[PDB]
């Protein structure tokens, strides 16, 4: 199990359906007994922008000024900038990390995208060493709330703005399971500004209802890495036998792993893959 | 053709090769005659954070804010932010825009996102009722100049982080070509950080003999609106004759129009319809 919890949100206003999901979550996780902590981006005043002032100490090479090295060594040495240290303390005492935000130009708003690359700093949040599946929150399970503008027909796989499931694909595999993270089911509440207010009632208590057995669901299914050739001189491409047992295989593994052939259905909206 | 070019790079160091590279497209289209317009948002010390503080006149509703509806009314009765008329302003006189940047978590830097964000704003940059084919920018063009620090393999059908396609859909269709953006196709310098001086030197002048006949390329296929039912009460999805004389082809119409079916090839990297 687990008894602590995170959520991370990225709205500015608190009269917004997105703060009333977050005290919804935060609600229902308490009276089950877990610990919840939050990281209210906008309200924290969160800086999003990476620079050179990430880093306390002196640098390494401040004339050809590389931010993934000079992170990376700050974090092992101690010196990070104490706002982002705060955030990572956050992150590691968690099992749970839920994001709440609206989806804005088919991605995460800003301040959320600087959240992750200022807070996710190499070694702490990941290694090529140990990418994916056996990555540094490998033990940890993160979900995904997101508000849209748009119907869900839109984002069906005959909607104009196309299938919801490649849009989620660089966010849920490219930044939470490259660190490790199981992805559970993301939680997605379609044209909320079109929502009856009864109807609105009603998606706030499914949420609260879905809380609370949250940590014994199935994740969303990811090819292992396992199945691929984890070194340089091999391009960390999938491994000879693998891709052979594959040709005679009707779907691909996944969005991004479709292999050229069908992605499975909903492979990033619904767990059982 | 088109005589204005405007330039957009996200990095903070002018020892970067992104910085270069920006260097280099200016220099080329000069040359041949082309008037160029820089946006470096780190060194304007540009703000990505949206919120009321866009709007300089009254809200229509300070009591439940809502940044769509208000910037859309801030933009028609001229109360936008100075610094967002003044990027309106570039975009309004470019032919062809350039986003420079690197690959940040599968996605464009906080900075650039943000831009995006407050920039872009309804009547301006896209219509719901005008989307996509028909968006105001419709007369322009657009490129996405990325480099980054994995591999090309890492990012082929067979690679651990998966199809670079996937990856290139949320932006390239979501935000560009939805406003009405033409997009060509985008240049990826892979593992820049693994490049000799002597390769490096070639791709920056690989870059430039590009550029001087870029506005005579093949745009990348996105399937036309054309296609699709326009209307909330249609829920947006494909006509009904369209899905039927559909079904007999092998490949979806692109990354995001999938259909279930194979990706066509390059979709998103590669022009052909
Ligand atoms: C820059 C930008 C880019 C965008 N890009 C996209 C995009 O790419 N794709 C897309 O689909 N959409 C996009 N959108 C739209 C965005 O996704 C929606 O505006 C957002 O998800 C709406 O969520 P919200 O929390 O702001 O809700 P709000 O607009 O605040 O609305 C909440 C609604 O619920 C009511 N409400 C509030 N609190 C409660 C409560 N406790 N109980 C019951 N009812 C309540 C409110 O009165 C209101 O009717 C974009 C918006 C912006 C600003
Ligand atoms: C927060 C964060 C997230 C990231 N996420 C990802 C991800 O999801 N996927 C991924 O693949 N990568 C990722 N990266 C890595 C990133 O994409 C690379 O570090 C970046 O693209 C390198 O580009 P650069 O312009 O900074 O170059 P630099 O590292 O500066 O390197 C440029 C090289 O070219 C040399 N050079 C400079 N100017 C010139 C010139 N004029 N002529 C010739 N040579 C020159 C430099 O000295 C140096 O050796 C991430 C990095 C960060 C900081």
């Amino acid at each position: 199990v687990g008894r602590r919890a995170l959520i991370v949100l990225a709205h500015s206003e608190r009269t917004s359906f997105n703060y009333a999901m977050k005290e919804a979550a935060a609600a229902a996780l308490k009276k089950k007994g877990w610990e919840v902590v939050e990281s209210d981006l906008y309200a924290m005043n969160f800086n999003p922008i990476i620079s050179r002032k990430d880093i306390t100490g002196k640098l390494k090479d401040p004339a050809n000024f590389q931010y993934p090295a000079e992170s990376v060594l700050a974090y092992k040495e101690g010196h990070l900038s104490p706002d982002i240290v705060a955030e990572q303390k956050k992150l590691e005492a968690a099992d749970l990390v839920i994001f709440q935000f609206p989806l804005q130009w088919f991605g995460v708003p800003a301040i959320l995208k600087g959240w992750f690359e200022r807070v996710f700093i190499g070694e702490f949040a990941y290694t090529y060493a140990a990418m994916y599946d056996k990555g540094p929150f490998r033990s940890k399970k993160a979900v995904l709330s997101i508000t849209t503008g748009g119907s869900g027909s839109m984002y069906s796989l005959q909607g104009i703005h196309g299938d919801m499931n490649v849009i989620l694909w660089p966010i849920q595999s490219g930044i939470l399971h490259f660190c490790g993270f199981q992805v559970l089911e993301p939680q997605l509440t379609y044209s909320i500004g079109h929502t009856p207010a009864d109807a609105r009632i009603q998606i706030l208590e499914g949420w609260k209802k879905r809380l609370e057995n949250i940590w014994d669901e199935t994740p969303l299914y990811f090819a292992p890495s396992s199945l691929f050739d984890l070194n340089f001189q091999a391009g960390f491409l999938m491994k000879k036998e693998v891709q052979d047992e594959e040709k005679n295989k009707k779907f691909g593994l996944s969005v991004g792993h479709h292999l050229g052939k069908s992605i499975p259905t909903d492979n990033q909206i619904k767990a059982r893959k």
